C-alpha cells in the first residue's frame, strides 16, 4: 500500500484530516536534507542551480517559487503586491524538479516559514515553531507524477453544478430588488450571457448570517424564483462571524449550546466584523459544525443552489481587549502636551488590532475534550467551516450539487468547496497573478477557482475589464466582481458593449469543452491547468515559461496582461493551431510551428492553441448554460483527431455512467 509516499511523524501534531488515506509512520531517517528540532522544526536543502520549486497553492508570485519567502498563516490582506507573504490560503505541498525530484506536504495547521532561497538561493528552510507535525515524502518520476499521487491520496477534488461554468456578477453594494433587477437587465437587455448574479452582505438583515433583509426582500422566495425563471441564480455570502444580537436565534443558539469560540475563562469570545461584535462558530468541534452547517437550509429552502464563504481566516477587526487598548492609548495621545506620543505611534496601534497575532491567542476550540488555542490550528478555520456547509448539503439534499468556494482554506477543504482569490485589484499584474496561480492550485486539490474578473479593489478601465475576461474564459469560476466606492465594473458599465458579448460569448462556446476538462479531472484525480513542464518535461525552453499554460490534454492558453499590448510573445513546444474567437463570432486559425513567435490579439478576441493531433468541439454562443446547443457542436483542430467529451445532467451526482461519455472524431 502506498508504496510511493511516507509520513514522517513529530511530536503529537493535531489531526487536520487533509489526507484520506491513511500512511503509516515511517521509523527510518528523514530521506532528504537535515531535520533540526533546535528552534522547533526546521527542514534545510540545498537545491541544485537547475532544480524547479512547484506547489503552495494560494501563494504569492510565480510558477517557480524560487527568490522569495512563504508563509503559510491565513491572513486578511487586500493588497496583494510582490512583497507579501501570506495571503489567505495555507496549502503546505511543494514539488522540488530536477536531477533530485520529490514532493513534501508539511500537514501542520500553524504559522509554516517556506525560505525558498531567499536567504540563500540554493537554500530551501522549512520551519515552525512546534515539531508537532506530520511530513509526507512523495517519490516519483517526475513533478507531474507526484501530483498525481498527491491528489490520490487528500481525496477527489469538490465538484460544482454546471451552471457554475456560466459568468457570473457581483458587487460590494447590490442591496434592493431595483439594484439586482438593473444587473440582470443590463446583462439581459444587452444579450451577453450570464447564469449567477451574487449577492454581498447587504442581502442580510444587519449583516445577520442566515438572515434577509425584510424591507428589501419581504417575499424573498418569490424574487428568487423571478431571477432563477431568467436563468440567473443568486448566490448569497455567509459570513465567518455571527452577530451578537438579543433574539437573534443564530446567536441565541450559539450561545446556549456552547457552539461558539470561548475565551480562556469560557466567556465567549468578541470579534468585531461587519455586524460590529460578532461570536465564531468553533469550526472545529463537529457538533458546532453540523449546527452551523445545518443554517444553509434556511436559504437552499427559499430556492438558493450556490453560497460563497468569507472572512474565515477567520478576518477580526478588532477584539473588545484591543478596542480597549486603543481607546486607552488614543486618550493618552488627545491628551499629551509635552509631545512624547507621536501620531506614527497612534497610528501604528490602531494597524496592530487589526487581525492582530494576539487576538488569535484570545480564543480556543473545543475538541474531543481539549481545548485547543486558536493561534496552534490557526489555518484550519476556514478549510472547517466550508467543510461544516458541504456536509450539511449532502444531509439536507445528498443528490444535488450546490456551488460553494471559500476565501480561506487548507488542504482537505478542497473536498468540499473551491476558492477565489479574495480581494486582488484594478491592476494588470493582477491578471499574471490570477493566472500564475493557477496550476499551483490544481496541484493541492483545487480546480474550481478564479479571481475577481477587472479586479476587485481600485477603479477598472475597460480594456484591463475586457482582458481580464479573457483570461475568466478558461477558469472555472468566471466572476465579475468589485468592492465598494470603486468605478461601476458591470460590462454595460461601458462603451461598444458588443466587445464584452464578444469574450463572454467565447466562454460560453466553450463551456461544453471547459466542463468535460474539469469533470475528467476531477473523477480521475488530474490536474484542469499544469504548468508546460509538466506536459513538455524534455524542453527545457517549456519547463520556465510562467505566462501560459495547458489546458486538459487538448489546449494552451496564453492571455494577454499587459496594457496597451496589440499581442503578445508565445513559445509553443509542438506545432499547434493558433485559435481566435473574434468579434463578429467567427473562429479564425493559423497553423504555427514549434518555437517563438509574436501573436496578434485585439481586445476584443480571445485566444488559444490547439495542440498537434488534438480537437475540442465548440458550441454556438448562447446566454445561459441552459440553452447552450451540444447536439453536433463544431470540431475545431486537426484531422484524424478524437475527442472525448464528458457531458452529464449537470445537476446531480451520477458521475459514473457510460453514457456520461462521447467520442467526437473530427
Ligand atoms: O476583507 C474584507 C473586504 C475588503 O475590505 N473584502 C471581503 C468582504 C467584502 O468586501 C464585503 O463582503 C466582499 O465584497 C469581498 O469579496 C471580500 O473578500
Ligand atoms: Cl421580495
Ligand atoms: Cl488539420
Ligand atoms: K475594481
Amino acid at each position: 500500500s502506498n508504496a510511493m509516499i511516507r509520513k514522517y511523524r513529530y511530536g503529537a501534531p493535531f489531526d487536520t484530516e487533509a489526507l484520506t488515506e491513511k500512511i503509516e509512520t515511517a521509523e527510518e531517517a528523514f530521506p532528504y536534507g537535515e531535520i533540526s528540532q533546535k528552534e522547533g522544526f526546521a527542514f534545510t536543502y540545498i537545491m541544485d542551480e537547475d532544480d524547479i520549486v512547484y506547489g503552495l497553492g494560494e501563494s504569492n508570485r510565480g510558477i517557480n517559487k524560487r527568490g522569495y519567502c512563504y508563509i503559510s498563516n491565513c491572513t486578511d490582506d487586500p493588497i496583494h503586491t510582490e512583497d507579501k507573504r501570506s495571503l489567505y490560503g495555507a496549502h503546505n505541498f511543494i514539488i522540488v524538479s530536477g536531477k533530485t525530484t520529490f514532493g513534501l506536504f508539511f500537514d501542520y495547521p500553524s504559522k509554516l516559514t517556506f525560505d525558498i532561497g531567499y536567504t540563500r538561493m540554493d537554500t530551501l528552510k522549512v520551519s515552525c515553531e512546534n515539531a508537532d507535525l506530520d511530513i509526507y515524502v512523495i517519490e516519483g518520476e517526475n513533478a507531474y507524477d507526484i501530483v498525481k499521487q498527491f491528489r490520490r491520496v487528500i481525496g477527489r477534488s469538490y465538484i460544482p453544478p454546471k451552471f457554475a461554468f456560466g459568468f457570473g456578477q457581483s458587487r460590494w453594494g447590490y442591496t434592493t430588488k431595483e439594484d439586482f433587477r438593473a444587473v440582470a437587465k443590463g446583462y439581459r437587455e444587452n444579450h451577453i450571457p450570464i447564469d449567477m448574479i451574487y449577492m454581498d452582505i447587504d442581502y442580510m438583515q444587519d449583516f445577520k448570517d442566515f438572515t434577509v433583509n425584510e424591507k428589501n426582500f419581504p417575499d424573498f422566495p418569490e424574487f428568487v424564483k423571478e431571477m432563477k425563471d431568467q436563468e440567473l441564480r443568486l448566490i448569497p455570502i455567509i459570513d465567518a462571524g455571527v452577530k451578537v444580537e438579543k433574539g437573534y436565534e443564530v446567536y441565541e443558539e450559539g450561545v446556549k449550546n456552547n457552539y461558539f469560540c470561548k475565551r480562556e475563562d469560557g466567556s465567549d469570545f468578541v470579534a468585531a466584523v461587519w455586524p460590529g461584535d460578532t461570536h465564531f462558530p468553533d469550526m472545529l468541534n463537529p457538533e458546532a459544525r453540523k449546527w452551523f452547517g445545518d443554517k444553509y437550509r434556511f436559504l437552499i429552502d427559499q430556492g438558493i443552489e450556490g453560497f460563497w464563504n468569507d472572512m474565515n481566516e477567520p478576518a477580526i477587526f478588532y477584539s473588545s481587549e484591543g478596542l480597549a487598548e486603543a481607546k486607552e492609548f488614543a486618550g493618552e495621545f488627545a491628551k499629551d502636551t509635552e509631545g512624547k506620543i507621536h501620531p506614527w505611534a497612534m497610528q501604528a496601534k490602531m494597524k496592530d488590532i487589526v487581525n492582530s497575532p494576539e487576538d488569535y491567542k484570545r480564543f480556543y476550540h473545543n475538541v474531543n475534550g481539549k481545548k485547543i488555542r486558536h493561534d496552534k490550528v490557526h489555518n484550519l478555520f476556514g478549510y472547517n467551516m466550508t467543510r461544516a456547509a458541504g456536509e450539511a448539503f449532502e444531509r439536507i439534499d445528498p443528490e444535488k450539487r450546490f456551488l460553494m468556494f471559500s476565501r480561506s482554506s487548507y488542504i482537505g477543504m478542497h473536498r468540499y468547496g473551491g476558492i477565489w482569490m479574495g480581494d486582488n485589484k484594478s491592476w494588470w499584474s493582477h491578471i499574471l497573478l490570477n493566472l500564475k496561480m493557477l496550476p499551483s492550485l490544481n496541484m493541492c486539490g483545487f480546480m474550481y477557482t478564479g479571481a475577481d474578473l477587472g479586479g476587485f479593489g481600485d477603479d477598472t478601465t475597460r480594456d484591463l475589464l475586457l482582458r481580464f475576461l479573457a483570461l475568466g474564459v478558461f477558469t472555472p469560476l468566471m466572476r465579475d466582481h468589485a468592492a465598494e466606492g470603486t468605478r461601476e465594473q458591470e460590462c454595460y458599465q461601458f462603451e461598444n458593449i458588443e466587445d464584452f458579448r464578444s469574450v463572454i460569448n467565447a466562454r460560453y462556446r466553450l463551456v461544453p469543452y471547459l466542463y468535460s476538462e474539469y469533470m475528467k479531472a476531477a473523477l480521475n484525480d488530474d490536474m484542469y491547468f499544469k504548468p508546460l513542464g509538466f506536459v513538455y518535461p524534455d524542453d527545457k525552453m517549456a519547463i520556465r515559461v510562467e505566462d501560459q499554460l495547458m489546458l486538459g490534454n487538448e489546449i494552451m492558453i496564453a492571455p494577454v496582461y499587459e496594457q496597451n499590448a496589440r499581442g503578445r510573445y508565445v513559445y509553443l513546444p509542438e506545432e499547434m493551431k493558433f485559435i481566435k474567437f473574434m468579434p463578429d463570432g467567427s473562429i479564425s486559425e493559423e497553423v504555427l510551428e514549434k518555437g517563438v513567435h509574436y501573436v496578434d490579439v485585439a481586445l476584443n478576441e480571445v485566444p488559444l492553441f490547439i495542440r498537434s493531433g488534438k480537437c475540442i468541439p465548440v458550441a454556438e454562443a448562447a446566454e445561459c448554460v441552459k440553452d447552450i446547443d451540444t447536439e453536433n457542436m463544431q470540431l475545431i483542430g486537426y484531422e484524424g483527431s478524437s475527442y472525448t467529451l464528458y457531458e452529464d445532467d449537470g445537476i446531480h451526482k451520477d458521475y459514473d455512467k457510460k453514457e456520461n461519455y462521447r467520442v467526437l472524431t473530427k
